């Protein structure tokens, strides 16, 4: 098979662990995927005269793939709600404790019918997300995901899987940044980076060969901001304890849709400006979101679609 | 000195740890090389008040090698019967307890007589192979090998240092219709590797510098397969609990001379196609290789040579 | 601001961790330079019902600066001096243990007033060298140091900050023809390397966000010296223990003035004639230097300058 005839598609699970009855699998733009799954090794450590190899047994299994999607408008919208645990409100989504489960399935074009080239992973539940925003670079949004387990290779896709598909929207673009960083201030910040953390684990029992069910952990916030140090205000705020605000959005190709992510409460840990020979001197400056009563979260993602 | 003009010599030993009465020098076709010595340091811990470094002390000594070789009829059949403990039998080779023990001769043909060109290492125990087969890209043979110690650079070679020569046979290419994996099915792989390793290690007493003997450990076999994910029968097989075997045969060329490898018992330990970014989707497929009580022993090699 | 208009400047401090009355602070002749703090975070551990970030708490902070220099007669004399913990005397510098702190200030030429160019290091302690001397490449010498705390950005210098500027002379090149092994032997080594440590930690009490103090450790003198293989002579020192000296001068040109640092009583860690496929044969033979009661030291610097 090759990566240029390839479908991904995934329904909301109803039930965890299973498939729904009619599946609604949706199309998910995306450019490379690593989803698979794992199998444990339980070594035998028999002694043997001849030092011959015993072998190893297998151990429960687990679906862990990693997909790379790019940003766009009426896109990715499920995964940010099951990702966020929240529920899209008034085009506003809050971090709060809404779990989804979904089922996706790996359909490869090229792979003919007698090849079996429907792959379903059930179980999959959205763990981690990497947001980088780069001038004159498209911005991406990298997936991980937790899985129970994976169905074998069929060439039937699951009864009556519709294949719903997704709006082709302009992908994002890094210009017209509203960077904020002060109550009013305008940062002049060049590359920033945002990454979310559920922290789900799997949970194994008895006689059971996969996670019936994830124990998903605290929702984290976290980054990166990398800006020139002709800017000299952003030093400081690390030196001396100093309670920022980070507020930027991602622009369109002129569709007249955007996104906005909001930090209303976060701290610098790093900021270090280093001559680095000759050529301008930089500044990264991590930072650390924290829990802000006035949003009831730590993050709020707002559409301002047209 | 410089690697051009560089040969090594190897003569079986009859008592561990000391070069025979006459050796036999034997010519061991290689690629590169990096057999040495090793010493351990024994730091003193005294407080100064000069705050000088007090000192450390030589301890035990131990000689390592790595040396890279061509894999090549009428060669290197004395490295895989060491390596294997086991002995040549109707040109046919299992893992069996025999240890062999060597004397090894680097002689530096650049290097002038009163600069000591002839360095002998004794008690060299052949410890690990790498084997890995590349399509038009020459199959290789890797050794690992552990001495007890080196013995100081001097003119004149050990006495009555035969230096018997080695066949050059064309090396063993990849070009083979044959690479076995089901009961009668032929796989599609492209690359394979495998590995051997004997557990070597050595014992330090008092009084001795050097290791006096070294007790061998469990005989491990394990590899890894890589193929096309245009074959889906092997995908699915790490998925479920399945034995499949591996057999495949290195080509010497236009000559009937010829190598068998073969692995009666194996299970695959993991297995992934990625559709990536774009091109084809490969498929690499880790095993460990298991006792076969049929061959009572864990690999097979075997001559077919004409 | 950009890495091609900063100047680098440092005085002597009469009391720790804090900048003289009228600060001589004197050009320091360098690359480049990481001057900057660093804060701990105290994370907090309080469980949240809708699991959301607690936030973290700023810890204790220090300075850490990698002064990257170019090794050149009349400079780095005070920072050699400092590093050794000794005193310039008839021209020669033996490991002591004075210790000297210094204020260092990074001034961005290019950065306006307005802009707080102005940085000040106060506490700095010099603790790591690295001397690199490589054929027809200029001796570089990196300077780790270990700082209080970081003073804010001000636009008016430190009261009375008089800015000395270092001696400019010829950077070292590394053609000599001196490079003692032996008694009275010459080596023929290719590279010459040289690290001193002086083990400066800081100390950390309650109520202080600084360290107030620094714990010093032992002098540690070592290196690593590569050479050729067409000398037989430095194999076996390595395998049969043997105490050698190291005597090694930097050139200047045709200035006539020199440095001169010499190791008399060091033993060899390693050594190892790698084949490496072809080209030449080296040697790389780190070493570890000691305590030699003729010197009472471990390193002794000697200027010939004229």
């Amino acid at each position: 098979s090759d990566g240029s005839r390839h479908s991904m598609h995934q329904v909301l699970e109803t039930v965890y662990g299973e498939v729904p009855a009619t599946p609604a699998f949706k199309r998910i733009r995306h450019n490379s995927t690593t989803l698979a799954t794992a199998i444990n090794t339980l070594t035998s450590e028999e002694l043997r005269p001849d030092r011959n190899s015993m072998g190893i047994r297998h151990g429960t299994r687990q679906v862990g793939g990693e997909i790379v999607s790019e940003l766009s408008f009426e896109s990715l919208d499920d995964t940010l709600e099951a990702l966020m645990c929240g529920t899209w409100n008034a085009d506003a989504l809050v971090n709060g404790v809404t779990r989804r489960s979904f089922s996706i399935l790996r359909q490869f074009n090229d792979l003919t019918s007698a090849s079996l080239p429907n792959f379903v992973y059930v179980g999959c539940e959205y763990n981690t997300m990497t947001l980088s925003i780069t001038t004159e670079a498209i911005v991406m949004a990298t997936f991980g995901i937790v899985g129970m387990n994976q169905l074998e290779p069929s060439s039937t896709v699951p009864t009556g899987a519709t294949f719903v598909e997704a709006p082709t929207t302009e992908p994002m673009d890094s210009f017209t940044g509203h960077v904020k960083e002060g109550l009013a201030d305008i940062a002049v910040a060049t590359e920033l980076e945002l990454q979310i953390e559920n922290g789900i684990a799997p949970r194994y029992v008895i006689g059971s060969k996969k996670s019936i069910k994830q124990s998903i952990g605290r929702f984290k916030v976290s980054g990166t901001l990398t800006a020139y140090f002709e800017d000299a205000t952003l030093v400081g705020k690390f030196l001396r304890e100093e309670a920022s605000s980070l507020e930027f959005v991602v622009t369109d190709g002129l569709a007249g849709n955007s996104y906005k992510f909001e930090l209303p409460k976060i701290k610098y840990t790093g900021g270090q400006p280093d001559v680095g020979g000759e050529g301008p001197i930089t500044l990264s400056m991590p930072f650390v979101a924290e829990y802000d009563p006035t949003i009831l979260g730590t993050l709020k993602i707002t559409r301002i679609g047209a």
